[PDB]
């Protein structure tokens, strides 16, 4: 029962997940003046036209929009990546207030939320094998700031009251994740980990520079979700983010 409380939050995780103190933990602060342009980076290719979303699940930590990943529909290629990575799910991390919520920071700036689109390397056959490899996953990170509404997000916001508590799910077909992307695909990249237990060091992070804007009313509905299950004391699902971890022996590269 790791979580985000004072009793089971990020400072406690290492007792059951010792890799929490590892050499390649995520997220990190992105120091823009230390990140270096890398002309070796190939163009980023986000091919989401044939995505098949399935369902939305409150897993007690966040909510995941899940995709059919039984073939190469929605894939991520290029950039720092070797080969093809299949979209399996996306989720967010967000704050109790607009001044915090993201996992990555940018010159110590916290955004209100962060979107994670999670992909696994098809050369390993399935997600479970992919998370045993140092290049098994690619996660596309996108910051959210509060301002104008994001039309592409409203369908997500409107289904949240049907998955308020842990373990609830709902059908969520025909959702196009292309409506959650910013205009620019300029990014930073570095080798890292999952940001929740099991904290496996298997991820190529690709963090877009340009945030998307969402409205106050949209993120307010995120904050009405619960960490708890039905019939249990209500604990609002807020501040489900891990803070920045030591960069150690890593270089963040800029595509721009
Ligand atoms: C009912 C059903 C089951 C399986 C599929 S599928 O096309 O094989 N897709 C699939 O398994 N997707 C999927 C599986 C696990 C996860 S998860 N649990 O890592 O969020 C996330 C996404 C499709 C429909
Ligand atoms: C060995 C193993 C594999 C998979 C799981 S799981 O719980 O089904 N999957 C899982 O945790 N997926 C996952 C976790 C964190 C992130 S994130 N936030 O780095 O984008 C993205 C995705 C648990 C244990
Ligand atoms: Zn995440």
């Amino acid at each position: 029962h790791w979580g985000y409380g004072k009793h089971n939050g990020p400072e406690h995780w290492h007792k059951d997940f010792p890799i929490a103190k590892g050499e390649r933990q995520s997220p990190v602060d992105i120091d823009t003046h230390t990140a270096k342009y890398d002309p070796s980076l190939k163009p980023l290719s986000v091919s989401y036209d044939q995505a098949t979303s399935l369902r939305i699940l409150n897993n007690g930590h966040a909510f995941n929009v899940e995709f059919d990943d039984s073939q190469d529909k929605a894939v991520l290629k290029g950039g720092p990546l070797d080969g093809t990575y299949r979209l399996i799910q996306f989720h967010f991390h967000w704050g109790s207030l607009d001044g915090q919520g993201s996992e990555h920071t940018v010159d110590k700036k916290k955004y209100a939320a962060e979107l994670h689109l999670v992909h696994w390397n098809t050369k390993y056959g399935d997600f479970g094998k992919a998370v045993q490899q140092p290049d098994g996953l690619a996660v596309l990170g996108i910051f959210l700031k509060v301002g104008s509404a994001k039309p592409g997000l409203q369908k997500v916001v409107d289904v949240l009251d049907s998955i308020k508590t842990k373990g609830k799910s709902a059908d969520f077909t025909n959702f196009d994740p292309r409506g959650l992307l910013p205009e620019s695909l300029d990014y930073w990249t570095y080798p890292g980990s999952l940001t929740t237990p099991p904290l496996l060091e298997c991820v190529t992070w690709i963090v877009l520079k340009e945030p998307i804007s969402v409205s106050s009313e949209q993120v307010l509905k995120f904050r009405k979700l619960n960490f708890n299950g039905e019939g249990e004391p209500e604990e609002l699902m807020v501040d489900n983010w891990r803070p920045a971890q030591p960069l150690k022996n890593r270089q963040i590269k800029a595509s721009f």
